[PDB]
């Protein structure tokens, strides 16, 4: 079915920002595996194989409306050397992606495409609370220390 | 343990190979999907698993010798539009891979990194298996007509 | 104990042709799996190791009757190109042998061996099978066109 | 996938020589059963299917690089007529291949076919297997003698 | 079999390394055991247990080339007195093992030991895994300092 | 807790005899292995585990005690060329160690020792019955011969 | 059965010891557990029960030597009141017990008192590897530090 082009724009690039996700997160999930910080590991690697959840979602819906979906483009991965950095990392491109999630999710309700719409909040969701972990982990850092929270991310 | 800086660049040249097929075998699995091609899509998704797992294992290795991994750069995706194509699309691109497949391992023989050269062997055998069925794929679709091969692949 | 010499003498020559029908049903049946014809594969495959299984008897019951199995001379395979010859070529082979087993079944009634007699008689009885099965895989051909029934072999 | 020329002759040279075995094998494994020495017959029997699996996978690799099988040539047969001497023969005709084995490992190797080098690579370690197994029997009718090491082999 | 003489050589310089393996984990492990080091403890005594099944591969090896594994020189330890100079000689020991092998692997390609070199290999591929291991640690001890490092290896 | 520097001295001198029994039945175990008398090097395997296991025992009394295991000395290993010499080789290894080890427990009676003085009772014990082992095989082999005794320790 | 004068008198002076160190160790338990240090806690209470445990088997070797236990006189308790002086005080107790136990098994031996002295060296046995446990924890306290020896002690 025919869907909106601009709607397909909008998915489209919310596309490329997951795209982005999930090569940062599942390099820095290998980084932790090799610093031998594995909990650390597990986790990243799971916002990373979320992310790929994610991209699933939005390329089906994108050929569903018609479309061809983008996994061309590569954006700006922000790595980091090292833990507290990454983490940073991680939370900056959590938020320079919020602002596009809502604004197509605005989009998408102007235009009575209720469907995509519903998609789109379920990833907001997810979003919203790797946020919530990443501030969480940032915080906690201040409150015992460095050297504290990477010793008790080895198992 | 820091490795041969030349082994590095090999690992990592092939790393991009990877992620290329990654994207294309996706992209090709969820378009099968949504053609009702069930089957093919199935085989391709699972292509596309493989790749990652690839990825991930070059990613671990490079990691080890102590070099920077690159999911940076992503090179050129040969898209489909319809079946046929999208087969030779991929044939093409798990061919222009082995010659560098080869490369590396003929170099890391050189070099003495054995251990970098087992591991690129083990792609390298899986590769030469897409490829088997591939062919074989484009060679059926000569043997027993396009229509009943798509056919074939809806369930 | 001693057996009669012509009587070993008939079985040998089936012998020989028992092999010959080994290694021609076995490169037809890997012939068949390269070419992604599955169904073929497997019951080619299975004939073949019938075949196996037919040799066995046989050099028991000459080793038995004390003479010394042949298993040096190789007949000429007949070797098909494509799925319709490589069937006929099988269904010729079966039947250039039938001659043979009812030509040494007579010998031992004559003979009075007749334990022989009744190893020849159930690899008659399996023979005549492969021929029922190979004439109406030809037969299926010309109803339903080539190109279905290969569409047929492939899973 | 056209496979090297060279690569394919010696494949096929391999493949002429496991044939070999697997009728000399089978041959001796039940002239062992048919003087009543099981444990003997049992082993040899193993083998004769081992060499079968080598064949198969040399089948295999022959169609996939475009070659063509040859089963048709079965080159000689040494058979003994006494244990003592059907040991050696089969020590003798695995010693005799091992050359041809260590040759095709250098050849893949030189034309970067590491593929087939493995799976040659295979097949050397466990033809080093059964020759070890036969020095090791004939070592033993030594320490033993003769007459103990056949009633050993009854059961 | 006879083996190639300097293979024998390579290959027992190999043995002898490991045999220093064993001893220096062993008491190295027995020692954290009785610090309360008992997760340090259990692993440097699975590390002990890797290179006696090594040095077992390799005697049967040497064995079957018909040569005299040397079980009777056994080179100088280096025991630390204290976790990281235990971790420290742990390292050394297993990077000066490594040109060893690599030495002994390109020997056995030269004369084509190819089952010899496949031995090699692997090891190899385990001495890695035990000096990223080790260096793995020692980088922990900088990142959370040792009091925190130590407290996590207690049981 | 400090322990009697004599203690320390004996200990040191039965672990050190200890590791030679290890090295010395862990080869006379494979060298049976690769002759085929499998029954004879089981036992001998386990016997070299037995005095791996006892060796532990020294190690672990000895750091408690506080005093330093001593790996470096290793002395010199008695090995046979053939299995009647073999038998020998460790009955008298096993007969050249029996008075230091009650010498040992002398010692660790008259002063106080009385854990030490245990634990060397029971090692002792074990000492014991291998030693009842090899004089039973050596007896075995002049009622039977060594013919029969070989035969008997194949499977 | 009538017993020696002096051993029942050995036994008592025995026995008196064991019932300090119950009161002590259950004190010290109970102390460990109110500040929560359960951990800790829970250990010293199985030692608490183990030398009651002691002093059971030491009243039933009374009686049946037909002398009448002493369990009126209780010795003076070295109670602790901060986790390292606790450590300090069983560790003291631990060894202010041992030369009387030596001296019991020692006069034992002297009067053909077997049983007696099997009994008391099991006991010396037990009470040597509790004084392990006590030297390690104050090391561990000396390697990480108080506050982290304590925050293992938690759960
Ligand atoms: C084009 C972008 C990608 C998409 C759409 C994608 C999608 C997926 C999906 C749908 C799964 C299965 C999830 C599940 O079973 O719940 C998966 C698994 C996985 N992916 Fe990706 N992926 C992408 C890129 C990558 C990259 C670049 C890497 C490596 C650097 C990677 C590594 C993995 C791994 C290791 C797994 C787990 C496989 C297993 O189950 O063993 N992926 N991916
Ligand atoms: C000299 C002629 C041969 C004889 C007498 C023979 C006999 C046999 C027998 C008795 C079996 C076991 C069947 C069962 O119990 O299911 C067998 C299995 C087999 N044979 Fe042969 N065979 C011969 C030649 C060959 C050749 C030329 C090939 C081709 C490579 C081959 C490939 C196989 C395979 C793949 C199996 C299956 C083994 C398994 O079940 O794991 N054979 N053969
Ligand atoms: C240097 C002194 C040694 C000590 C203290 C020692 C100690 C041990 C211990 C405690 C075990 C585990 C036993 C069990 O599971 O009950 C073991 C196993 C073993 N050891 Fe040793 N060992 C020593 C030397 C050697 C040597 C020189 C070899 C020869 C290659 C060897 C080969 C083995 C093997 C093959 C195993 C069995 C591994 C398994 O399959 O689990 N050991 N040793
Ligand atoms: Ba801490
Ligand atoms: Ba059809
Ligand atoms: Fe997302
Ligand atoms: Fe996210
Ligand atoms: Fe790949
Ligand atoms: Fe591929
Ligand atoms: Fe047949
Ligand atoms: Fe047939
Ligand atoms: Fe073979
Ligand atoms: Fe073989
Ligand atoms: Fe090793
Ligand atoms: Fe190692
Ligand atoms: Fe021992
Ligand atoms: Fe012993
Ligand atoms: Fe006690
Ligand atoms: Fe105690
Ligand atoms: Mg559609
Ligand atoms: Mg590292
Ligand atoms: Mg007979
Ligand atoms: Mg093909
Ligand atoms: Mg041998
Ligand atoms: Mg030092
Ligand atoms: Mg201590
Ligand atoms: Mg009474």
């Amino acid at each position: 079915m025919k869907g909106d082009k601009i709607v397909i724009q909008h998915l489209n690039k919310i596309l490329g920002n997951e795209l982005i996700a999930i090569n940062q997160y599942f390099l820095h999930a290998r980084m932790y595996e090799d610093w031998g910080l594995e909990k650390l590991g597990k986790h990243e690697y799971h916002e990373s194989i979320d992310e790929m959840k994610h991209a699933d979602k939005l390329i089906k819906r994108i050929l569903f409306l018609e479309g061809l979906p983008n996994l061309q483009e590569l954006g700006k991965l922000l790595i980091g050397e090292h833990t507290k950095e990454m983490l940073e990392c991680d939370l900056k491109l959590e938020q320079a992606g919020l602002p596009d999630l809502k604004a197509a999710i605005a989009y998408c309700e102007s235009v009575g495409d209720y469907a995509s719409r519903e998609l789109l909040e379920d990833i907001l969701e997810s979003e919203e609370d790797h946020i919530d972990w990443l501030e969480t982990q940032l915080d906690l850092i201040d409150k015992i220390g460095l050297e504290n929270y990477l010793q008790s991310q080895m198992d």
